[PDB]
């Protein structure tokens, strides 16, 4: 099913994700398609910023669902 | 204001730096001064990588203050 993970300036990556999908495998899914590693990788879901191992039922992410991405140092 | 921006590699980077100074104005400093462009640059105050059009007044880093600077 699919989710709609927007990284910040507009880029919208679209990922398939399981009924079992989990926000490692998730960030595993990004890091594919991406090329994104998992610290960099900061992801931002329903008043949660995200961490990186639990489930997508845990956060209430489901079908059609628009995540944020947040890019780690993002100037500095 | 004399701040001091090192390298974990060895070098110190000796800047008189604004209390305006934002982190991407103080990395033009550094491409002017050592010749790094900007998001080659992270510079960490203590243990803190930083963020970007935050002030050196707003994180606290006054005069002496040592910054690291790391490539990534």
């Amino acid at each position: 099913m699919q989710i709609f993970v927007k990284t910040l300036t507009g880029k919208t990556i679209t990922l398939e994700v399981e009924p079992s999908d989990t926000i490692e495998n998730v960030k595993a899914k990004i890091q594919d398609k991406e090329g994104i590693p998992p610290d960099q990788q900061r992801l931002i879901f329903a008043g949660k910023q995200l961490e990186d191992g639990r489930t997508l039922s845990d956060y209430n992410i489901q079908k059609e669902s628009t995540l944020h991405l947040v890019l780690r140092l993002r100037g500095g």
